[PDB]
């Protein structure tokens, strides 16, 4: 059956919104309606709509591209109702009907109408997914383009704005003028203190816009830091039929997650919050510690079972997780390496996390390439492992499972599975210069490679010696035989 508000009688293995839809009434606005807000904030909000009705969300599109329009016509057209498919490694999925997203404005159609959402005393958070690029943040300066076209059109006529940033800044410039109160800043873009780079983007514009008007912003206005996780890949059409026949709904724009989700949020709001504690939001003061569990356990495990993993020939994820030295071996090392030496937000244990972070690479409909997790293996080990490699060093800890991992990007490097298949892996920041290293016949010289360069002050003597010994056994052994 397809999606509509009245035709909510949805087959008994869908679930349809836990409160009265017409009950509720918007008090955020979302810019950049996209997957994984539809599945990730969308999300929370749901579960606790039934207590506090007055937040429900006002999305909004910021271009208008024929592609666009599509888009708002079939949201509008099923009342903005969408099913989400939740499928645990366990392989048993649920799925139900979604009713925070109460509008879906095409900005380019109507600016004012946008405008007028906006400075509503009862939208009190503006939250946002629209990827890095997005905020406009030059990668050589590392400052708010001012030289962007459409930044540089909306300071032209800020009154009738296209960015995100001309949007949002005249909708507190009027909220001020009226005596009105400013709103939350809410980014839910997977970036590190992803607050602080959304307050160095708005208040970028805010003070080319009129000084006075950003020190105002930068006194009532909050950008709270958040840590979000929710895999939630792209939906193909061959992805929604199969979705779309397993939940008997006639969904245009059906989407799946991984059961798993998580939110960290700082309890820093200009004007008030809904109760997301009660669906299990995380509130902190600061969320750098958990920052680092994400990176130091995820993203430095994902990798520490890849690089081996494609050694071995495995093609995905789900494969090398299931192979039973591999996961050994990431196991010894969250045990052993990195629990010991990374700090413990409040009411968690590292140890619970370890066990998600195992079972989530195990949820087959998730898994990804191996090779796709190596893209860019440099600066992963730059940022996921540094840390690790540091105290290790510097505490003088066992070095073997740490030097394995090294051992094992080195030798990933080469571009032979020991199937006898070829391969190419993907380092966006090596050159002609690093490619001839990784590629050297020899143990010795890939060790000077930039990914290794955050501990090279230190003492890397024992640490370098033992990765040529592994990288020996190896190449001769094959991977397996190079675990500690």
């Amino acid at each position: 059956m397809i999606t509509r508000e009245t035709l909510k009688s949805l087959p008994a293995n869908v679930q349809a919104p836990p409160y009265d839809i017409d009950g509720i009434k918007p008090g955020i606005v979302h810019f950049g309606v996209g997957n994984f807000f539809r599945a990730h904030e969308a999300f929370y909000v749901e579960q606790i709509l039934e207590h506090a009705p007055d937040w429900a969300i006002v999305g909004v599109g910021l271009t208008g591209s024929d592609r666009s329009k599509k888009k708002a016509e079939e949201f509008k057209a099923q009342d903005c109702l969408y099913s989400l498919t939740e499928t645990a490694p366990s392989g048993k999925s649920t799925v139900r009907v979604m009713g925070a997203l109460r509008d879906y404005l095409l900005a380019p159609a109507d600016p004012e109408a946008v405008l007028k959402h906006l400075v509503d005393p009862a939208i009190r958070i503006v939250s946002m997914t629209i990827t890095e690029g997005g905020y406009n943040i030059n990668e050589t300066t590392g400052a708010f383009d001012l030289e962007n076209a459409a930044v540089k059109a909306d300071l032209k006529n800020p009154e009738k704005p296209s960015t995100v940033f001309g949007y949002v800044v005249e909708a507190l410039r009027r909220r001020w003028d009226a005596g009105g109160k400013a709103f939350t800043v809410m980014s839910c873009d997977n970036l590190r203190h992803n607050g602080n780079v959304a307050r160095k983007a708005f208040l970028g514009y805010a003070k080319a816009r009129d000084p006075e008007l950003a020190k105002w912003i930068e006194e009532n206005a909050t950008f709270p830091n958040g840590m979000v996780d929710r895999i939630t890949p792209t939906v193909s059409a061959e992805i929604a039929k199969k979705l779309n026949a397993a939940s008997g709904l006639d969904d245009d724009l059906p989407l799946v997650a991984e059961d798993f989700h998580q939110w960290v949020l700082e309890d820093q709001f200009a004007d008030g919050r809904p109760p997301l504690e009660k669906a299990g939001v995380q509130m902190v003061g600061d969320v750098t510690d958990w920052e680092y569990v994400k990176i130091r356990m995820l993203n430095a495990g994902h990798v520490m079972l890849c690089f081996p993993g494609i050694l071995v020939g495995y093609e995905n994820v789900d494969d090398a997780i299931e192979d039973s030295e591999l996961l050994g071996n990431l196991k010894n090392y969250l045990n052993k390496d990195v629990i010991p030496t990374l700090k413990a937000p409040s009411g968690m244990t590292l140890e619970g996390y370890r066990d998600s972070v195992i079972s989530r690479f195990s949820n087959k409909a998730m898994s990804d390439q191996t090779l796709r997790i190596a893209s860019d293996g440099c600066s992963k080990v730059q940022v996921f492992w540094t840390e690790t490699v540091r105290r290790a060093i510097e505490d003088k800890r066992d070095l073997s499972r740490i030097a394995f991992g090294i051992a094992s990007y080195l030798e990933m490097l080469r571009g032979r599975d020991e199937k006898g298949g070829t391969y190419e892996s993907s380092e966006p920041t090596y050159g002609d210069a690093e490619w001839k290293l990784a590629k050297a016949d020899d143990f010795e010289s890939s060790l000077k490679l930039p990914a290794f360069d955050g501990w090279r002050d230190l003492d890397t003597s024992e640490l370098d010696q033992k990765v040529i010994v592994l990288r020996k056994i190896i190449r001769e052994k094959g991977v397996k035989a190079a675990i500690p």
